[PDB]
């Protein structure tokens, strides 16, 4: 007899995304190593180091050492706990039925107590089976927290060099601007310019600097949380991080199947085994029910004189059967099972809503990255229009043929076209992340 | 007798939000179904839909029948406590007190074991008056995620429509400013045009046709967090989201007495019922200053013998009447009660948090509103001056009285104050559900 | 004896930030109270209101006052617990090994009875010791809250002045364009004009029209945190926040030995404490390997009678020592201990990670401080000569020596430059809060001789 419930896993169907059997995408394989396939030794170092270095993943080992040791303990109840003793009851007063005289009682007892829950309804079975899943949702945390912190850190490495390739395009728009200036200055100076040309290129020269240090200080920030999810100090980073391209993966994105998403993810996999743990304990409650019958036991010495503590003539052996039920107290434990059986149902609703999150956020990764090729193709055109647009502008402006406001309305563009075009390529990486981490890639899948 | 504080419930001042004598709102009614008055039965059949799939309200229900069952064991602590027993006590040794001859002995007993706890100082009537009060924080806080639910699922629907009014937006100005690029090429291949014309219309096209995708992707995203919140996998919705106009209300709000919404919101109800909670434990922990009276008992059997239980000649009753006091051990009750009393003193400054945290809400939503309207009237006032603008601006430079910037800045105007106008459309939208979530509109008994 | 680790703090290096041996920062000095230097009254006053009547503050020393007495009651475990008593045995049956007849029983007991744990291996004094510094880490969760409650509230004051700010400079560029908007009209009316520069210079008016309500509805939003944060209901607010400058702090700002700001920072004080009491329960689950020593006793009467309760017929007394040991159960005891010392590897990996954290926010504070002021620079030159582009493009326009662009375009860049280095005036001014707040400002360390 173990009663209650027996768990079995939710019957959940396959993950459905249709976007996927399209060119972006190759479901013949998966690559659990995701974050290579960028082909960046310095992204594939940040990795290693921290998968060593990591606090939070390091305390996630430690929740799962913890969990064990719990299951450990639980798994003990199924024997009898012998444990060791030595004690004495010694007084004098009246002894009620016997006699109203004040007299000396002593008592004597040297041995092994024994406590046995005889598990014959499997409270403590389930007891078991409870914990055992709770450590494997410890270990699945610790996976799901792997997977987590390396989405993180190669979407903070890209953000890193996002800033630092528009800080590069700022610059490079900076001297263009800079040479339109000058050339202001230059007309005017010759008495066929004038003053309202140059405070206009004045005016657009200080908002393209004024952007250099913000995208600066972003690129800081990201070294900084590069260097928190390392586990290092700031000023510490081993890792050299001095400007590199934006990383790119040419091939289409080995996805693998996305109907075996649900399998792969382990916050998928930990929601489970805590809905296990849970059912197993209605189980627990369930046996309450049922009478109780346990087994305590005495084996060693007991005596009225001390001094025979030790003696055969001490041996002494005592065993005390004993079966309870709740019986009129039924309702009480009715009342627990009605507790474990809301947790139960609170779990299973739980593990439903991350199923649901999961699929919300996959569907999300491939809208997205579909999306975010299509607009990249229109930020490419604008970019090169832009370019032209500001070259043929600079011409006629230098040779008397358009006013300063087409030249500088064409630099203006051209910047913005430029930037947006960055930021369009720092999303597509972004959105690489996001596929995978929604998948449940970088954990050993 | 019932020892500790007698609860009352915080006479907590009504709101008053001055702003609602306005021509806005209609102070006279409050509609509780507040998200009809749109008139959108799509959105009327989301809501309803999510009232039955979400599953983040299931865990609340089974949280309130979490909270009812430990409430229900409580309860059974008023009467004596009747259990069941069969046990026996078998050995040999010794007998302290009796002889020192290492003896055979037994003893067997059978029956009803009673447990009783009179209560004299109503130290149980406060463990209820504490359990009570917390299923119906249970039940408000169910009521909560009701009211945050139907605000966030009426808000993406309001977002939903907004990229889809953003897209219908940008693709209409795309074909203006094709139109253009189409005049630029048109007027070059004919003599009186320019190249730099072409390329500026080139980059301006693309720029509006890279808007596209972006919306896209926001309608898709808007569309998956509906499922989660139904409690549908992304595929699986069926209900028709295909482009509607963004929903209006054109009557005044029926905001009723803003003196009512601390009463309806059932946030605040929760932190009085904890409150409640916490003042009934003061008393729970006051009650251990006094005396515990008890009184224990068995009916059933006892033997010396396994073949008497049963018989007559072992019937067996015992009545155990026990009155204990803390005396020198006052120190740790008074430890205890110390630690109860700066729970409730948490509980209440919790609760007088979650007033203020309420009133901020409401004078946010209704100051946000009021500014809402009017930002739109003048954006209003921008896209027409736009469009003619543009208009005319086409009208010129195919005429030739004027250069292909002008043109270019007004159709750069016009999308800017077209879509800026929608943005403020989806803004007042959802003012009007920051309003209600505010007033605690939308739950169920 | 007392069993188990010994607690010692971890040998954590000091900060060190090079980006603040620099001109903005003075590291001779350390103003705990820094929002004065701003030398605004009314902030001051906020800030004293806070500090009065915040709810979350009250929530936190509310916790605090239960995990003392939670602490209070540790501490009584390492004395006799003597508690009093009255009973009564009454019945009718058997009594084994002695009759078979069903005999009328009757007992009555009044005194004292002592239950007390001697604590040779120290379970109860590590019990004590984690219960102490658990304490303490609630001193320092309140004051970490108390940081971080100032600094949200100076940083809710700026951004009320800013967007003050903004609506000033919003409403001063609606005047110029509205002059500009007449003379689109006259020039019209005049022949010499075109309808196309009326309808623009209208277009732009309604923008920047438009932009007014919304400023002033995040100014209302920042008026509401400022109540709560405050304590007080919106409409009830004691403090007087009509417009006023954004504040400044000229003097080189006095951050003191970047070094010192671990020790000063009580987020690392309570998760060093939350180690030391982890560490401490290491103790208490290595106690259980050694044998447990017991001492309960009774004093008082015992009589078979009523009425002899009370006298001396009827005095009584015994004691019950006892000693066990866990024995064939002790691979429970050591699961337990794996236990215990899994959660202080967890313990001592949150304290690493809470210093990791507190030296990225003082990083990100430094490194963008430096950055805004530089950015800053450049956007008061852009203003300075947007302005004077859109006064030349007036005159310009006017002479009939431009299309109306060339002016609505100077009085958009004037309009985005002021209103841009409006909102870089803000972000300075919440960069020092930043500063301020990573370094563990706005507190007392030395008080109660700092522990
Ligand atoms: C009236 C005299 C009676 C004589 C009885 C002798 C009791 C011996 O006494 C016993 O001796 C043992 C070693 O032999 C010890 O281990 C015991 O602890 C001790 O109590
Ligand atoms: C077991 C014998 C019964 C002893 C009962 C003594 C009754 C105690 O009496 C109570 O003691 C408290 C002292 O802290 C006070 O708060 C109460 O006001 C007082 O009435
Ligand atoms: C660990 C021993 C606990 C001592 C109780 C101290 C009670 C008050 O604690 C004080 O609260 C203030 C805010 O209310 C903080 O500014 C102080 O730094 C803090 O010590
Ligand atoms: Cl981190
Ligand atoms: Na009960």
């Amino acid at each position: 007899c173990t009663v209650g419930p027996d768990y079995r896993t939710p019957d959940t169907a396959a993950a459905k995304i249709d976007a996927t059997a399209s060119k972006p995408y190759d479901r013949s394989r998966f690559e659990s190593l995701w974050w290579k396939q960028f082909d960046d030794p310095t992204l594939n170092q940040l990795v290693e180091q921290s998968l060593s270095g990591n606090r939070d993943l390091r305390v996630a080992f430690a929740r799962l050492r913890a969990a064990r040791a719990l299951r450990d303990d639980v798994a003990n109840d199924r024997f009898p706990v012998v444990t060791s003793r030595a004690s004495a009851d010694i007084g004098k007063g009246q002894q009620p039925g016997v006699t109203e005289d004040r007299v000396n009682s002593e008592r004597y007892d040297l041995g092994l107590d024994s406590a046995w829950e005889l598990d014959l309804f499997g409270r403590i079975r389930r007891q078991l089976e409870s914990s055992d899943a709770l450590s494997e949702a410890a270990e699945a945390d610790l996976q799901q927290l792997q997977v987590s912190l390396i989405a993180e850190l190669v979407d903070a490495y890209g953000q890193l060099r996002g800033a630092q390739l528009r800080e590069k395009i700022a610059l490079s728009n900076l001297e263009n601007q800079k040479e339109s200036r000058q050339l202001t200055e230059q007309l005017r100076d010759a008495g066929v310019g004038a003053e309202l040309d140059v405070l206009r290129a004045d005016a657009r020269l200080a908002a393209t600097a004024a952007s250099v240090p913000q995208l600066q200080a972003e690129a800081e920030r990201a070294r900084h949380r590069i260097a928190t999810l390392l586990g290092q100090r700031p000023e510490e980073l081993t890792v050299d991080l001095s400007p590199r391209d934006l990383p790119a993966i040419t091939k289409a994105l080995p996805i693998g199947d996305p109907g075996e998403l649900l399998r792969r993810r382990p916050d998928i996999r930990a929601a489970e085994r805590r809905l296990a743990a849970s059912t197993a304990d209605v189980g627990v409650a369930t046996a309450d029910l049922f009478p109780r019958v346990s087994l305590s036991g005495f084996l060693g010495f007991t005596a009225g004189r001390g001094s025979q503590i030790g003696s055969s003539a001490a041996r002494a052996w005592s065993v005390g059967p004993s079966i309870s039920w709740a019986a009129f107290d039924l309702g009480s434990v009715r009342a627990r099972l009605r507790g474990a059986k809301a947790d139960a149902d609170a779990a299973l609703a739980s593990y439903e809503q991350q199923v649901l999150l999961a699929l919300e956020e996959s569907a999300n990764a491939f809208s997205d990255y579909g999306k975010r090729q299509e607009r990249l193709v229109s930020l490419v055109r604008q970019s090169e229009a832009s370019r032209a647009a500001a070259q043929q502008a600079a011409i006629r402006y230098r040779e008397g043929t358009t006013d300063f406001l087409v030249l500088l309305d064409a630099e203006r563009e051209q910047l913005s076209a430029e930037d947006a075009q960055a930021q369009a390529e720092v999303e597509l990486y972004r959105g690489i992340v996001a596929i995978y981490r929604s998948l449940g890639g970088g954990w050993q899948p």
